């Protein structure tokens, strides 16, 4: 027909072994397409016996699925093909309590997916003032090369490279707990042929050190023309975790009219990627 689970993956944060916590979505996605003639079946057992599974279509062979913890514990996620479990199958998910004090945040492209060969970045920047021991491990069909330089500033930039597609694991932790959120999945793509994140420039008032004002709209052009097909994603926020608005206009030829007000004389951080990678310079730290 015929059956072949070795075709199959299982990603998602769902099954990872920690970072999982109580009152959280444990999502994750099984691809099946190429697999073959077969039967895909998903459960998860907890500490309560069976475990409710929310299952999505998404078309092309892919299924996304949820389950919803709610004591901690050891779940156990078994994904078959066909009656043979589907890659790591099964998964062993150790599920924690609700995080405490958090004392460090983290967001970036990084965090959600990037580029074969290409620089996958994200920043950790501080809450408050209460110092300690920051960790960072990579896990995925490759061992990904980790940089992170201590900047003082309470925000950190955190970077690794592999050269392998696919989903990693990325682990910020503080005094050795997962912080909220992580690990963070990232889907890292194969690269387009036309492709170039790099030499796509970003120029404007809105991205320079200084000369931004608060309640302004600041703005700045994203000229793209010889760097292939690719979505743009913008992403403003202030010191604080708070997002800030942006407004992306698609001129039509490869350049983009980008616009966002700031709401405090704060100094605010905007990232821009192309094609899920960090273009040069970006992040952006605007003093506003």
């Amino acid at each position: 027909s015929m059956c072949n689970p070795s075709a199959c993956r299982a990603v998602g944060r769902g099954l990872q072994p920690k970072g999982v916590r109580v009152k959280e979505t444990a999502d994750f996605k099984v691809y099946t397409k190429g697999a073959g003639s077969g039967e895909l079946k998903v459960t998860v057992k907890g500490p309560k016996g069976e475990e409710r599974v929310k299952q999505k279509d998404l078309g092309d062979g892919v299924y996304g699925f949820e389950y919803y913890p709610m004591v901690p514990g050891t779940y156990i996620v078994t994904i078959t093909w066909g009656g043979q479990n589907i890659g790591r199958s099964p998964f062993e998910v150790k599920v924690g309590t609700e995080c405490g004090n958090q004392k460090v945040r983290a967001w970036g492209p990084g965090l959600e997916g990037g580029v074969v060969g290409k620089s996958a970045d994200f920043v950790v920047e501080a809450i408050g003032d209460d110092v300690g021991t920051l960790g960072f491990s990579v896990e995925g069909p490759s061992q990904a090369k980790i940089e992170c330089d201590d900047k003082g500033d309470g925000s950190c930039d955190v970077r690794y490279w592999q050269q392998e597609a696919g989903e990693y694991a990325v682990h910020v932790l503080c005094n050795s707990e997962d912080i909220r959120l992580s690990p963070f999945m990232a889907d890292i793509r194969d690269a387009p042929q036309d492709f170039h994140p790099d030499r796509v420039k970003a120029r404007g008032p809105g991205l320079e050190k200084t000369g931004v004002a608060v309640n302004k709209p600041a703005e700045f052009t994203v000229d793209a023309k010889h760097g292939g097909k690719a979505p743009l994603r913008v992403q403003v926020q202030d010191n604080e975790g708070c997002p800030v608005e942006a407004l992306v206009k698609d001129n039509g030829n490869g350049t983009y009219s980008c616009s966002y007000v700031p709401r405090k004389p704060v100094k605010h951080t905007a990232m821009v990627s192309w094609g899920g990678v960090s273009i040069p310079n970006s992040p952006f730290r605007v003093n506003v």
